[PDB]
């Protein structure tokens, strides 16, 4: 199971970990990627994960949006995790560097309750331009589940738990 967490809150647990290592390791029924409405692999986490399985996440996702079309800014999908999961929950927290509503992010975390346990990296970090430590306050708010979060960035990670609440 999931090894080296902190502990932040009952459900939630923190790691300074790459989640495409964390998910070839753990091979977790759930990995939450840091998707966008259009399901483009493209950079961040979501580029990350796709490289990983050899872009065969980038093949079933367009798939995937040729037959629903795109999903909603707050919304996910289930598809397969491929190579590092039973299942990848596709989840779109909002981009601020696209000027989307960082109202949504809460939105975003609620499709997490779905899942009874799920790695994960923190919605509308990183290249989605959001403040990361807002972004884990929202998520042990919403996230009444067992949520392991892969923090990729030593500094990052330091200043999340040194400065959580
Ligand atoms: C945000 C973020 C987090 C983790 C990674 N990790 C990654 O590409 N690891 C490779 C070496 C795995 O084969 C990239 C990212 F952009």
């Amino acid at each position: 199971s999931f090894s080296g967490y902190l502990k932040l809150t009952d459900n939630v647990y923190i790691k300074n970990a790459d989640i495409v290592e964390e998910a070839k390791k753990v091979k977790p029924t759930v990995v939450v990627n840091a998707a966008n409405v259009y399901l483009k692999h493209g950079g961040g986490v979501a580029g990350a994960l796709n490289k990983a399985t050899n872009n065969a996440m980038q093949v079933e996702s367009d798939d995937y949006i040729a037959t629903n079309g795109p999903l909603k800014v707050g919304g996910s999908c289930v598809l397969s995790g491929h190579n590092l999961a039973k299942h990848c929950l596709h989840v779109v927290g909002p981009n601020v560097n696209k000027g989307e509503d960082i109202q949504l992010l809460k939105s975003a975390y609620e499709n997490f309750n779905q899942h009874e346990v799920l790695l994960a990296p923190l919605l509308s970090a990183g290249i989605f331009g959001a403040d990361p430590i807002h972004s884990l306050r929202v998520c042990v708010d919403t996230v009444r589940t067992n949520v392991y979060l892969a923090v990729f960035d030593k500094n990052l990670y330091d200043k999340l738990v040194s400065s959580f609440l």
